[PDB]
């Protein structure tokens, strides 16, 4: 339904975010001062 369709979009911009999260990782998260990376 309606409640699983926002969720199926939500758990995919959350993938794109723990996918955001898992690029460096200390590379990108170390070199997050005003994220340059």
């Amino acid at each position: 339904g309606i409640l699983d369709t926002l969720k199926q979009f939500a758990k995919g911009v959350g993938k794109d975010l723990v996918k955001g999260a898992a690029q460096g990782v200390l590379s990108t998260v170390s070199c997050k001062l005003a994220k340059t990376c």
